[PDB]
């Protein structure tokens, strides 16, 4: 029996191949994750088919009735196996879903243009002339919510009194968003790492602000987690995660 | 409920002795991040503890032989304590003997020398001989070293494995020595290269991250504390605790870096 992989379109991670002629089946996506993807079967011996999840959507619990969205709620209902895809693992979704360990670590950090005066989440927080936000129900949402930090606790009142207008749905929108205008994106370090790399006009501002990680999501309960955790354990030993990394990312197009 | 033992292990900043005129006793002792997390701990979750130092100085590794452990990892196996609340790694061979809980603190292994050098990578490191270099004997570094299949790694632990005697040394502590009074350069965590760094302008990280891990509490195999505590980190991760309690101890931040 084939598992069902859930995942989302997202670059590097997750792309539409491009070639000449029609394409079908798990053949049509490339990326990091479709090659760790490829890695864990042929450890673990399983057949998958990969869809991608219909609603566009990482996964968010909306507070009106406690229902999760995306990845999330596919795994919650048993509609997929697996979630391989840039998934931060976090406490919130840890309650309804499992997690393997994580396969790369990373960082929310704000991703704006060269040369300027800001130069970290407090310069944001103190001012209003430059909006800023996240993509609307990611993790990054998530930990401006939480946090008890006056800085942090700050950015979430200004992007959470302005919800319907700095608040995107999707990482491309935010990119779109920091190139058209006076914008800074509150985003992954791994995705700012990817983005910089194709627009020298773009950097990323300050450090990280939050630690995290990305880890392929299972069902809550389900069997395979440890089974994976043990195959990226295996892959990380080797370099084969570092060699991964280095061929997705490879791309020395603007200056560090 | 009786109080748990937690075993632990001298190191700055994560648990040290306290600095005082007079004699002080029990968990009165000790002060460092870790020390503070433990006290967060046993409030959310309501129990009481006490302090022991690992017996055998050590963080734990496996017997080139028998494969049997050492350090805090076998006062874990063997039940001498209850949690091991220290900077203790999270790694793969680790979790086959004892449990730990989500890490409360990420980082990779890196280098430690003094700044001025031209080395600025472990593959500079392995291709000369005028600069020796080690690590901490029997913790996750030196593990990490020696399992390793790639191929740089793979020639810096037969650097340090056939000169063993004298370039893994006991602690942190004595590997900083040996970096700011002689051509060594140390293999150790960034968490503490951070410290040291920020500390001490003579001396700088060489090259990125040879590898990622967390700092996680360990319990032994299967105790039901392993979630109670993962639960409580989340808690304290949530809402901005974790930092604070970094920012306290990682306290001098004065260096170009
Ligand atoms: N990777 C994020 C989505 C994007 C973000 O929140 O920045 C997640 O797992 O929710
Ligand atoms: N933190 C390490 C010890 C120090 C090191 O290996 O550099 C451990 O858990 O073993």
């Amino acid at each position: 029996r084939s598992l069902i992989v859930t995942t989302i379109l997202e670059e590097p991670y997750v792309l539409f191949k491009k070639s000449d002629k029609p394409l079908y089946g798990n053949d049509r996506f490339e990326g990091y994750c479709i090659d760790l993807l490829r890695e864990l079967s042929t450890i673990l011996g399983f057949t998958y088919e990969i869809r991608l999840v219909e609603d566009g959507k990482y996964g968010a619990q909306d507070d009106v009735n406690g229902q999760w969205n995306g990845m999330v709620r596919e795994l919650i209902d048993h509609k997929a196996d697996l979630a391989v895809a840039p998934l931060a693992i976090t406490c919130v979704r840890e309650k309804v879903i499992d997690f393997s360990k994580p396969f790369m670590t990373l960082g929310i950090s704000i991703l704006y243009r060269k040369g300027t005066p800001i130069d970290s989440a407090d310069d944001l927080a103190k001012q209003t002339k430059i909006e800023y936000g996240a993509v609307e129900d990611g993790a990054t949402m998530t930990f401006f919510k939480k946090s008890k930090i006056s800085t942090y606790d700050k950015m979430w009142a200004f992007m959470s009194s302005r919800r319907q207008s700095v608040l995107v749905k999707s990482n491309e929108e935010g990119i779109q968003r920091v190139l058209t205008s006076d914008y800074a994106f509150l985003m992954e370090s791994t995705t700012i790492e990817f983005v910089t790399q194709r627009n020298c006009n773009l950097t990323q501002i300050g450090g990280l602000i939050d630690s995290k990680g990305y880890g392929v999501g299972t069902p809550m309960g389900s069997p395979y987690r440890d089974k994976i955790t043990i195959a990226i354990c295996q892959l990380q030993e080797e370099g084969k995660l570092h060699m991964m990394k280095e061929k997705w990312w490879r791309g020395n197009g603007c200056p560090s």
